[PDB]
């Protein structure tokens, strides 16, 4: 398959990237170095993951080593919820740039559509455990993102975890200057997201699938939850193709015209997960994988569910 997708800002985005949530700071530098050595050209990062400095050490080493040129890398980060304030967005972006050792990002996303009270805590709580919101809405935060493009800090802007109506809000913004380039959402065979994906694709937004393996290392996993990697129906499709279950799970979103960002810190798996450009799932395989949808989410959070902009009340 073609390895990059054209964005609505005119840049090309690699369809396979390396995820970094939960990658320990003492392991992620090596993970990113190995990833770049074996061909990855897209890294998915975020301030809230608390490891951007260590990601940046890897990136800088590979640039210094002339393993890859900066123009060939596609580096993504995300604005955390406590920085949805007009006067805080630029500084948040600049902190991420400083940590990653970069002078621009290829793509900067609004991490979640919910703003939280600014401060040191990533999840400021009231005395009863509810997150404390910000009064600032997704449209004013979007205008702040647009300024980053115009100041040269980021090449593209986008959104993450926005539902159908929140995407529409952005597209219908009075005076919209730049459309979102990407909506990054959870997507895998048990949460197939057909409705949201068709909406975004019909509007020219590229969708990035996160947690494509079902995030088995999520901190709130329960021993009894469904497991994609262990699903014998998926194992059977993999065996037919002489591939691993992970490779099928990565190829699946690629054939839906999605970008996909599997996470690993294991060098052998980092390599395995990149070897997904030499086989094709049939249409029947694709439809079969889609049939496994159960509307099951890795990423949700009870403490945030009353926030007026919490995204997963809406059907899609
Ligand atoms: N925008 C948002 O709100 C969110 C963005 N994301 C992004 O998406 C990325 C991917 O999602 P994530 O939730 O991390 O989970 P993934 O679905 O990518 O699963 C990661 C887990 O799968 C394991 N794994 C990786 N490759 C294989 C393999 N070949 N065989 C077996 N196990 C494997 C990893 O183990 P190990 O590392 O030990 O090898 C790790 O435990 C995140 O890291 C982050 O960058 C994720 C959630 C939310
Ligand atoms: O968020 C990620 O990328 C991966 O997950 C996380 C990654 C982190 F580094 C810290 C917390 C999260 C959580 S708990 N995320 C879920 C979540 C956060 C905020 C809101 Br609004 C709803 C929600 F569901």
């Amino acid at each position: 398959m073609a390895s990059r997708i054209l964005l609505n800002n005119g840049a090309k985005m690699p369809i396979l990237g390396l995820g970094t949530w939960k990658s320990p700071p003492g392991q992620v530098t090596e993970a990113v170095k190995v990833a770049i050595d074996v061909g990855y050209r897209h890294i998915d990062c975020a301030h809230v993951y608390q490891n951007e400095n260590e990601v940046g050490v890897a990136i800088q080493e590979k640039l210094r080593e002339q393993v890859v040129k900066r123009e060939e890398l596609f580096i993504v980060s995300k604005l955390w919820c406590t920085y949805h304030e007009k006067g805080l967005v630029k500084g948040a972006c600049q902190k991420t740039l400083s940590d990653l050792k970069l002078d621009y990002l290829d793509l900067y996303l609004i991490h979640w559509p919910t703003g939280f009270k600014p401060g040191k805590e990533f999840f400021p709580l009231d005395e009863s455990g509810n997150v404390v919101p910000s009064d600032t809405n997704i449209l004013d935060t979007w205008a702040a993102m647009e300024e980053l493009v115009d100041e040269g800090l980021v090449k593209a802007i986008g959104i993450s975890n926005f539902n159908h109506l929140q995407v529409e809000m952005i597209l219908n913004k009075p005076g919209l200057k730049y459309k979102p380039a990407v909506n990054q959402i959870e997507c895998h065979p048990y949460l197939t997201q057909e409705k949201l994906i068709q909406y975004c694709q019909s509007k020219g937004i590229v969708v990035t699938a996160y947690s494509p393996l079902g995030s088995p290392d999520r901190p709130w996993a329960k021993p009894e939850d469904p497991s994609l990697l262990e699903d014998p129906r998926i194992k059977a499709i993999a065996a037919k193709h002489n591939k691993t279950t992970a490779q099928v799970l990565i190829r699946f979103p690629m054939q839906r015209n999605l970008v996909v960002i599997p996470k690993s810190v294991t060098p052998e798996r980092i390599a395995e997960n990149f070897k997904v450009f030499d086989f094709e799932l049939s249409s029947q395989d694709m439809t079969t994988l889609l049939s496994y949808n159960r509307n099951w989410r890795v990423c949700a959070l009870l403490s945030c569910t009353s926030h007026k902009d919490y995204p997963f009340h809406e059907e899609f």
